[PDB]
């Protein structure tokens, strides 16, 4: 086949928040997705181990054949983007810089909040990236350890999801923050709950749309856009159970006949 | 050492793209070259425009630029690919970004393109749009009077309202939900165009997405400046420095700028 996939890697279902926007903006492009569900959560892992896992996921998709790689996971971007971009010859991007661009576009008062895992918050990748674009922006980050489990368990629409968001995000209401970055790719699955809680004064940013535009931009830049009418065969891979992944994926994506497969990494 | 982002244009229109780069990339210095002595470019030879475009590029490269934006739609159709190949810096135009931005904004995949007679005759927008999404419907409409309404300053007033209603009337009979301002002068008319078309239509200032791609490309190459301290913008024209300054200092909110007159070609 002539169609080459864009690859996406993530600790689980998070990266689907980028995939949705790629399906929208780049409808002719084939998606190969890998969620490392079995070693989720990545949040509390050290930088070295996260990078090692990101490489295992990368090597898996490079072997299947990809023309580009999106590290659709914040802690993986922080841990390993530069090394992976360096060593591969295909385009590689992450999700931190696009979310930073999106947030700085949405803010009115330059007070930005960031929600993330422990690994991401401790990396300081968000404040560094944001102040590297605009050194006068204020950036405060809030770790939300429970969000990933709630999303992976498929409880993200439920009453318990409403409660854990209310508990975790309460501190933000003490500040004047007007923009909140969803700095874990899983969190947009909680976005309706986060928006209701924070109200109309706070723009809640899903980094997926800006990431998908950058994918489009780079493909267009290097003449890598697919120009074929070959039938699109999206492939999804998980290190965990396929049915749970399908149930979440089919809810987030409008895709009833999705092909999901279980694989091994190590 | 601090290097500028280069912009080349036939005139003042491209300053609307510079404006968004000032917002999104406040640490970066800009070098802008407007060839006012030889505009409009639209009804000129396709080959001759490439020569002019090359002359402007060479001028800015001699002055140390780390990125080139070709803000002129005729310039980008006539010599973007050639300029990338020869230079060792990133070069982009405003057409692909506008198209990318329209595909994000559209909900029913029916898009209108506004521009000069020359732009809409070139099909640059439809070409780019259908390269990304082949199912998108595109209607193209020349708006000859808009460039003068803008340069003359009549956009600030009620007289501009009538001109917009007259020119864009055909579009109300379509189901278009997105309109691309496919001339860099047209953003000064955006509020008037939004009021006329109404809440159901997204109006696209292609300068915004262009500025984001500039930010993304600089970041890919680790060429984003962290600091703001030593910024020294340069603005160059082959025509009247005073006429240009008078426009530019309003649009860019930069009362103390200087505009340098230059000589290009024969
Ligand atoms: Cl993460
Ligand atoms: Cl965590
Ligand atoms: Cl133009």
């Amino acid at each position: 086949a002539m169609k080459q996939a864009i690859g996406f890697i993530d600790s689980g279902v998070g990266g689907l928040t980028v995939v949705r926007e790629v399906l929208k903006q780049l409808p002719h492009e084939q998606v190969y997705y890998l969620g490392d569900t079995a070693r989720c959560p990545y949040g509390p892992r050290d930088k070295e181990e996260v990078a090692k896992f990101t490489w295992e996921m990368t090597n898996f998709l490079v072997d299947r054949g990809i023309k580009m790689l999106v590290i659709a996971c914040n802690t993986a971007t922080a841990a390993a983007l530069y090394d992976i971009r360096e060593k591969l010859d295909i385009p590689v991007i992450g999700v931190i810089q696009p979310g930073s661009r999106a947030a700085l576009k949405a803010t009115r008062n330059n007070k930005i909040g960031v929600l993330g895992t422990l690994g991401t918050v401790e990396s300081m990748a968000y404040p560094t990236a944001l102040k590297g674009l605009n050194r006068r922006v204020e950036v405060d980050s809030l770790a939300c350890p429970k969000f990933v489990s709630v999303v992976e368990s498929g409880e993200y629409k439920s009453a318990i999801a409403k409660k854990v968001v209310a508990e975790s995000l309460l501190p933000l209401k003490s500040t004047k923050i007007d923009t909140v970055i969803l700095g874990c790719t899983h969190y947009p699955l909680l976005k309706p709950i986060i928006e209701n809680f924070m109200g109309d004064g706070v723009a809640v940013i899903n980094s997926g749309e800006e990431t998908a535009s950058e994918v489009s931009a780079l493909l267009d830049y290097h003449n890598l856009l697919d120009a074929t009418d070959e039938e699109i065969e999206h492939r999804f891979f998980t290190t965990g159970s396929t049915q749970i992944f399908k149930d979440i994926a089919k809810d987030w994506l409008n895709m009833p006949d999705m092909t999901v497969e279980h694989i091994k990494l190590g």
